[PDB]
């Protein structure tokens, strides 16, 4: 019955489960969680890991006695369960401090504040064993827009990232990064604002081959973009290092639902795409339980998270697999298009008169593509109407 | 009175001026013009230049002897008005063989006649003069998800380009390529919906060095994106070859109402940027009068994105050089935006106590930024209140 | 295997299957169909019926006799097939004469025109048995905010359809109309643009009890709304007459996609909701199949938008009928929902004390909702895991 | 210099300028302010009055004693400025008891809870001299589509506004109601979540001429609506009790950024339509200042909404004196649109042959509608370049 083992790499962010309610019109609902009990409850789930930023482990401004021994019951914990810490982040976000921003604050002292609290974070996230360093900029960007010179932002977001590569090098550390884009909310208009906008980012960047994508479904979907074919992109490219997962419904907010909610077909070519090509990053969880409910309600919709995931893979396994489903994509040419264009060369198409001289372009117009079939077979599997 | 002339650089498209008014919804409510009328009543109103289609100049299907005949009276009309063709383009959208694509159609016959069409008009392009070759990919994309496979897509569309770019280089043609982003319409979703992932993909490409986007200020905005932000960064990666300015009123439909309409303040950041940043190309507008209008309204919409453009310019100019508005981007430190956060170097920042062992973050949390005075002596340069 | 039948009221126009591909960038993909033909062939697919604007069925400009001509071989069609007209419409906005309107142009013959014409289509209506007349305002609206006053254009609307009520009682005809609300597309906005506005406005008419609402899946979509609430609020008032089935992804150009394509989500408890409140009128599918299919992919996008709604409704009954779902709906306390706040009336209220001075507030604020294991019970039996 | 005055009716919620900082990602980054020297700054910047949630003036959970102490040093602060305050309402949305809503909260005992909170309120509003209550249901809605059925939590929210009625009735009170619609956030989808959707359910009030609306800029901008729109039907209706001034760039969450910020041209029509239609209520700012911002910023923020106010009044103004403009609005036909189309009665309209068998269509279809001047004259108006 859509039971999750460790072997399905899912992992969640202590901020998912430990997330108190509170948002901008309203008052936390729920008491906080200790670390160590979302540990051991998410791994009675069949939870792989769990990721953190920095400030939800240790409390901002501990001392390097209360750190020692916050870290240290966390990994007896990820001791006594066999839960893994595949990725680590920096809260960049929440203390007054970063109000106008992390690396791209106008303030020099704020920006050389905030590299000095991820380095420390990345010497923990190695020692914890994460392979991935996510960065999610949230406070990078503007309300207005004489406030934030855009060229001179990047200049010193590429020279923060740079400083931060060469620190592992030096050091020595196995440990890739990973942008997550997002278009807005908290700030008016997010730096880097989609998965395009990180790729083509990383491609200035010093050392490219350290820095990849972590995209996240809600978030592509607050630009209306679609984040099946984002992910393509990003797998073409090399560079989907990390994926986030939940439901968003639409152009708002970020709600953070739990995935498979909002969008249930895009969730299903997701979940399709993401086990075709053969990605096995961890299955990450990014989302809130909805400040109506109770701790019970918040362990039915982290369970909830994995068993969609689980359903939608059976669903897009059987869609693949179905004789019927594999000649419709011949029908609709699908074959085709993984076929070069033009493999015989430049030359070759511009002597070749069936290629335009004598093509035949009434013929071809006419020819349908077959696509609603296709899909109304997929519409079938997915909903288990075969 | 804001009066344009040739050497503000504003060009117009055949096919803005020429729409006859056809919509999802009803027929045409205006006859069809002429390009040659086009071109003298544009050269009157002050524009420098104008921008084609194939299909705009030469009817589909005309024969060698018609499109000689087409060109010849076309090019006795730019030498009778002194009117230039800085850019050209495809329409690889509108004949129902393209009904799926053109670079990236699932039908290989089709996907190879795109490529000899499209060189086909390089040359013509080559010939009056054009320094900028544009392409707009509107049917590349989807309304289904098992429609497209998104990698193998990018693969053909990847193919199409080096092709092209062989072509140009072993002519030894002086013209550069443009890539167009639209998120969505005609199709459900397009392939490279932002100016983000045009970026990406270019870096991908065999010689990137000869391609660059032409961004559409429209666009961006369907998908609720900052366009000003977007050009910044465009800029900042050396890539913007060309702009296409038009109205937008949020997430809908693409309006392409004329320059000014729309989101006014975005316009008027968009003309700081460009301004500020020395931006040579032409100024190219790609809009639609609207349907309502007979000919007069038509060259009063056009004469309308000229005018909008330069009173913003003025606006523009004077909010920079306001001593007032100088010692308030101090105020908000823009000045150390552009500054490095750490030319010292890595070792030297991470030996700096003073950026974390001593570093007071409630002084720094308390500085506010004064982003609304900036922002409001921003909006009273834009309404002459200043 | 979800096969329609007659007895399930599928009606669709003949302007849908009849959609020759023509978009704003593109010319038409498929050839123009014979009403008749699309009678025959929807009549075999299992449909109970077809719609109609004036237009679609007598060419506009036909001469009486031609238009005797084409309604004879309607009805003939009709007489063959068993089909029926439940429902027709107007075409207030093809031709350039309505390009600022029909009953809000600005000028005032066009207006008087408008409701001629819609006149002579209300007695084909009702000589073809119509019960419902449906009036979508396409044109009704501005790309510009001095184009149109709106309170004037609303006295204007009124007007328009107090006479039309006027018209039916004095012919003794038992037709009611409904107003089908878009938010924008193809004017900029349009007026009265969500379910809301036009149940606000009938209120104002003269007899408001001839006047419901025909809302439609993606119009509501076009601006983020809830389309199961929408409808609810409609039910809620009485006014639901009529209903427009479709798919749409966000917010963007009106897509038409097939029923069950878009938000699935949506459409499953919109199903649910129209089945639990027994909405007795067509399941009207107002789609387009897209322009990428010959006619094969029509009548499949067509035989589509039944089976989806036939599966979805066999999975919300089965929703509905789980003794665990019963549990889980009280557990969240939808029972209570269903019960007065204050049958015991007002001064009662106020002298209870455990409504205020003795409520335990942080007892309730306790008390989780449960409704993620509600949606998730829910999201099983949508994916068939139940 | 656009100074405002008292007589200009501009108010200001506690709320505003009282907003310490905290968003969903992030602390407080103000203190909190007292209300007296809110009332005390407010009345310096050229305010008239102010307005208030219960929980803002009186701490949730005050005892009697400490209630009366704070409505008296707020009192004082009143009579010591001047100020008055003409609007009050209640917070139904912070404390974790309305987690699922107040007047549609499931649970009956927190409905019950809900009214007898807004009663103790409405009698503080009136011996305060407010005249109008507002009504912002803020948490009455759902994230998932089980939770709520929708006609039964209308049923509810009538009931509740019912009872309300009743109350103010019974007590003699002279002050009325209006509903403040927003589409989501905080809640998934908010119900009434438009305009048009809260003047529908008014309708079906026991007592609609008690009740209006207070309509938001940033609300109906949230889903994509055109304001001045809706606020031209809510004056065709009779119902525009109170308005709330802000601004808002696109579809997104609530930015409740500073008026004339955001949208500018809508800004520009909005301030026309109040000005030309004589609304005398107040003209409210419900914003924010940025986070960003220290208290010099805050009230910069603050006078920054009266100036735009006073900027747009005076060129909507000068547009409507031009008579250039007013030619313009004559060639458009806007007199036409006032004008009765059927003044002369059904009758006199089915036998005029010049509306039908005589109108010359494509000679009507011909007439440009002017459009593009006349909103190109609004612009330069607006810009001051005329």
């Amino acid at each position: 019955n859509y039971q999750p083992t460790p072997e399905d790499r899912f992992t969640f962010g202590l901020w998912t489960v430990g997330w108190q309610g509170r948002d901008p019109f309203g008052d936390a609902t729920r008491r906080a969680l200790d670390p160590v009990e979302s540990v051991r409850r998410l791994a009675e789930l069949g939870a792989h890991g769990v990721t953190f930023h920095d400030d939800d482990l240790i409390p901002f401004g501990s001392s390097d006695s209360e750190r020692e021994e916050h870290v240290k019951r966390f990994r007896q914990a990820l001791d006594d369960t066999g839960m893994k810490v595949p990725m680590a982040t920096t809260n960049l976000f929440t203390h007054p401090v970063f109000k106008d921003g992390g690396f791209t604050a106008n303030d020099r002292d704020v920006r050389r504040y905030a590299l000095r609290k991820t380095i420390r974070n990345i010497d923990l996230a190695v020692e914890l064993g994460a392979e991935t360093y996510v960065a999610w900029g949230g406070r990078e960007g503007a309300e207005s827009g004489g406030a934030k010179d855009v060229r001179d932002a990047l200049d010193r977001m590429k020279e923060a990232f740079d400083l931060l590569g060469e620190y592992v090098t030096s050091q020595g550390y196995d440990i890739r990064f990973a942008i997550e884009p997002k278009p807005n909310e908290p700030r008016g208009d997010i730096l880097l604002p989609t998965v395009g906008h990180a790729l083509a980012f990383i491609e200035r960047l010093e050392r490219p081959e350290l820095y990849g994508v972590n995209p996240e479904v809600g978030h592509e979907q607050m630009a209306g973009l679609n984040f099946p074919h984002g992910i393509a992109q990003a797998l073409w490219a090399g560079k989907l290092f990390h994926i986030d997962l939940n439901g968003q419904n639409g152009i708002k907010y970020d709600q953070d639902l739990r995935f498979g909610a909002g969008d249930l077909r895009a969730a299903f070519w997701l979940v399709d795409l993401l086990e075709s090509a053969g990605y096995s990053g961890p299955r990450h969880f990014d989302f809130k339980p909805p400040r109506t409910e109770d701790f019970d309600g918040v362990w039915a919709s982290a369970a909830g998270c994995m068993r969609n995931y689980l359903i939608l893979k059976e669903r897009a396994a059987a869609f693949r697999a179905d004789p019927e489903v594999q000649e419709a994509l011949r029908a609709s040419r699908l074959d085709e298009l993984a076929r070069p264009t033009a493999a015989d060369g430049l030359q070759a198409l511009l002597d070749d008169r069936s290629a335009f001289e004598e093509f035949d372009v009434d013929a071809a117009a006419a020819r349908g593509m077959a696509f609603e079939r296709l899909d109304q077979l997929a519409m079938d599997h997915l909903l288990g109407a075969r």
